[PDB]
């Protein structure tokens, strides 16, 4: 599909493109705390030809080249190249940029992305819970999981 299905519950009225409420609907539904300018960041994005509405291309493009900077930023946490995070590398990457995090607060981290409970965080969750986010790589990740989710990270 995968975005075919994504963009058809997005469409609510059926007019076959996805408009600015529509997507501020659809982020609502995720329940995550997204600022109440997180669809119009997507829009300023995605709309490429300014007419007001997503299609489907581009909303496939937004989401595409969402997806390959959010693989960027899950790999610059992967530290040990296992496709996978796990609580210490965040507290090693992190401490690599000059942010103190404990294990606990990792931790908390892992907990809000890991699905299937293995205190590990694979692509396809990552991914997932970041689909809709604005963020745009992992210091704009590392500033939301500090401003908008509480993490206590200092510098
Ligand atoms: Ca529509
Ligand atoms: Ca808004
Ligand atoms: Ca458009
Ligand atoms: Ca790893
Ligand atoms: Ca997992």
């Amino acid at each position: 599909t995968r975005y075919e299905t994504l963009f058809q519950a997005l469409d609510r009225n059926g007019d076959g493109v996805v408009d600015i409420g529509e997507l501020q609907e659809g982020l609502r539904n995720l329940g995550i705390p997204l600022g109440q300018d997180a669809e119009e960041k997507i829009f300023t994005t995605g709309d490429v030809n300014k007419d007001g509405k997503l299609d489907f291309e581009e909303f496939m493009k937004y989401l595409k080249d969402h997806e390959k900077k959010m693989k960027l930023a899950f790999k610059s946490l992967d530290k040990n190249n296992d496709g996978k995070i796990e609580a210490s590398e965040i507290v090693q990457s992190l401490q690599t940029l000059g942010l103190t995090i404990s294990e606990q607060q990792a931790e908390l981290i892992l907990q809000s992305i890991d699905v299937d409970g293995t205190m590990t965080v694979d692509w396809n969750e990552w991914r997932d819970y970041f689909l809709f986010n604005p963020v745009t790589d992992i210091e704009e990740i590392i500033r939301f999981w500090k401003h908008s989710t509480g993490i206590d990270i200092g510098d």
